[PDB]
This record gives C-alpha cells, sequence and structure tokens, in this order.
C-alpha cells in the first residue's frame, strides 16, 4: 500500500466541498455516470482501430448497486479504465487547470453543481461519502485499488481481489446522513432527472 498527497489545489477543492453548506448533494450521481460515459466513449472509440482492445469485455454498460448492509452505493462501468499513472499523477495533473477555474467561477457568483462543466466533477463524490474506493482496470496495467478519506491524502494498492477484465467501479462509502442514495425511488429519480441522455445502458440494481 502507497500513501501520496493529493496536490494542493486538489485538497483545496476537496476541502470546499466537504465543507461548503450545498444542500444540492445528488448531482454527485449525474458527475460519476457522465464520467462512466466518456471512460465507454474511450474504449469504444479505441476498439474501431484495435478490436482485441475488447478482448477484456464486449459489453459497454454502467451499473448502480446499492448495498445498504454495507453503506455504499457502486458506479460501476467496462469503459477504458485507469492505469496506475492515471491514479497517482495524471488525473490530478490534469484537474488542476479546471479546479482553478471552478474555484474562481465560485468566488464570482457559480454554483458546485456547475462542477462538471470543469471537468472536476469526479470530486463531487465528496459531497455524500465518507471515503470512496476506487477499482479499476486499464488494458495496458494491473487492477488497482485507489481509496481516500480525503484529508489530503490518498492510497494506491495492486488489487488482489476479483479481477473485473476492464473498467472501473467507484464505491461510495456513504455519510450517516446520506443513506437516502441508498433508496431505489431516489436514484431512479436522479437517474431520469440528470443522466436521461446517456448512451451506454445503465441498470440500477435492487436488493
Ligand atoms: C479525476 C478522477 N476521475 N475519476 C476517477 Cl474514478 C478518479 C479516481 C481516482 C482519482 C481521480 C479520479
Amino acid at each position: 500500500v502507497e500513501t501520496f498527497a493529493f496536490q494542493a489545489e486538489i485538497a483545496q477543492l476537496m476541502s470546499l466541498i466537504i465543507n461548503t453548506f450545498y444542500s444540492n448533494k445528488e448531482i454527485f450521481l449525474r458527475e460519476l455516470i457522465s464520467n462512466s460515459s466518456d471512460a465507454l466513449d474511450k474504449i469504444r472509440y479505441e476498439s474501431l482501430t484495435d478490436p482485441s482492445k475488447l478482448d477484456s469485455g464486449k459489453e459497454l454498460h454502467i451499473n448502480l448497486i446499492p448495498n445498504k448492509q454495507d453503506r455504499t452505493l457502486t458506479i460501476v462501468d467496462t469503459g477504458i479504465g485507469m492505469t496506475k499513472a492515471d491514479l497517482i499523477n495524471n488525473l490530478g495533473t490534469i484537474a488542476k487547470s479546471g479546479t482553478k477555474a471552478f474555484m474562481e467561477a465560485l468566488q464570482a457568483g457559480a454554483d458546485i453543481s456547475m462542477i462538471g462543466q470543469f471537468g472536476v466533477g469526479f470530486y463531487s463524490a465528496y459531497l455524500v461519502a465518507e471515503k470512496v474506493t476506487v477499482i479499476t482496470k486499464h488494458n495496458d496495467d494491473e487492477q488497482y485499488a485507489w481509496e481516500s478519506s480525503a484529508g489530503g491524502s490518498f492510497t494506491v494498492r495492486t488489487d488482489t481481489g476479483e479481477p473485473m477484465g476492464r473498467g472501473t467501479k467507484v464505491i461510495l462509502h456513504l455519510k450517516e446522513d446520506q443513506t437516502e442514495y441508498l433508496e431505489e425511488r431516489r436514484i431512479k429519480e436522479i437517474v431520469k432527472k440528470h443522466s436521461q441522455f446517456i448512451g451506454y445502458p445503465i441498470t440500477l440494481f435492487v436488493e
């Protein structure tokens, strides 16, 4: 298990997300689904020139999995996945410019729901989750588990668990007062409202 520090701007963005009073928390789901959709667009496009890129899985879909016992809501996709370099450096590096712009916009009237317009919507997961675990597998790399309870640090380890073939699972360990996002009717309401026109089948699992 390796422990890394988030870059200062990213740590600041996560603190803001965690500390700002903002009741419209549901937007986190639209943001994660949109991220899944972009990851699925990526593998689908690369597979046009290299069909073997789908040898790790032909299905392209998004599954939403609530688990009341564990208090988690998991967003699963069979998209392109993330390499170790993406997890420890590249994604955070790219999010720096969007972070600065977003934070500037916030001081100038914008609100949290616009986070996705700045390409840093993944961090909105912290509106609802006290901890986020990400299991991911990219064709060119091993399966990894990234995890963070914010606080300026995250971990990365090679994952020994059930192999996923290819894709990403975002496991949201929900805050005590955010369990409504485990309810079937609440999830459906949010997906219908914000994610109506996504081009991959989204399956809402039940318990
Ligand atoms: C920026 C970003 N987007 N999506 C996912 Cl699943 C991430 C996981 C770890 C770190 C950054 C992420």
